[PDB]
């Protein structure tokens, strides 16, 4: 089964990336299954809603009492060294919150890291129906 492990915030870096202290080591975490508009896009740069997604993730993790990380069932790091995880702030999944708010889309899914896929797709569908942010 998947289980959560505690972590401590170091710095929110962008909408889709946060640096955490995990098992006593600083590490960069990429949020699984979501694509946010980025402020730090490799080519693009600062896309529309980038600033908004980035501020949303930052507030959510900076104002939390407890941060937890949840790994999926496949690879736990990507080719850049970043942890691949679902991040929880006081019990609430940051990945889902972003999608629910129309501040992220569900990404292209590489099995078998897809455990919360349907759940996020349901939230994405609701944000589209409500025409929030990216979908407005």
């Amino acid at each position: 089964k998947l289980h959560k492990e505690p972590a401590t915030l170091i710095k929110a870096i962008d909408g889709d990336t946060v640096k955490l202290m995990y098992k006593g080591q600083p590490m960069t975490f990429r949020l699984l299954l979501v694509d946010t508009p980025e402020t730090k896009h490799p080519k693009k740069g600062v896309e529309k809603y980038g600033p908004e997604a980035s501020a949303f993730t930052k507030k959510m993790v900076e104002n939390a009492k407890k941060i937890e990380v949840e790994f999926d069932k496949g690879q736990r790091t990507d080719k850049y060294g970043r942890g691949l995880a679902y991040i929880y702030a006081d019990g609430k999944m940051v990945n889902e919150a972003l999608v629910r708010q129309g501040l992220a889309k569900v990404a292209y899914v590489y099995k078998p890291n897809n455990v919360h896929e349907q759940h996020l797709r349901k939230s994405e569908a609701q944000a589209k129906k409500e025409k929030l942010n990216i979908w407005s």
